[PDB]
């Protein structure tokens, strides 16, 4: 599935992402914006053998078995299909342990790089919340 703007604020915001760690929910859709386009069904591999899957790029090393990244661990305790559902409720619950990790969503590459420092709210411009 991929999400318009405005839809996948709303069910982040309704699975309670929003101010999350003192992440406003700006920061989510920008995060998911640049890491997978919205789209739910998006995979990447990884030059060390793992795979970032779905909105959030969930990978495989840390977070969840795909059963094909030897020695990794499983963290959020789920296969890593789960997170290309059309329902996000388990991307949502994995970036939550991920984001209270240590590191905050510096976690994520693509918002360290195009979300932090930046005005996120413009992200959820327009929307009705």
């Amino acid at each position: 599935k991929v999400f318009g703007r405005c839809e996948l604020a709303a069910a982040m915001k309704r699975h309670g992402l929003d101010n999350y760690r003192g992440y406003s929910l700006g920061n989510w859709v920008c995060a998911a914006k640049f890491e997978s386009n919205f789209n739910t069904q998006a995979t990447n591999r990884n030059t060390d053998g793992s795979t970032d899957y779905g909105i959030l790029q969930i990978n495989s090393r840390w977070w969840c078995n795909d059963g094909r990244t030897p020695g990794s661990r499983n963290l959020c305790n789920i296969p890593c299909s789960a997170l290309l559902s059309s329902d996000i409720t388990a991307s949502v619950n994995c970036a939550k342990k991920i984001v209270s990790d240590g590191n905050g969503m510096n976690a994520w590459v693509a918002w360290r790089n195009r979300c932090k420092g930046t005005d996120v709210q413009a992200w959820i411009r327009g929307c009705r919340l």
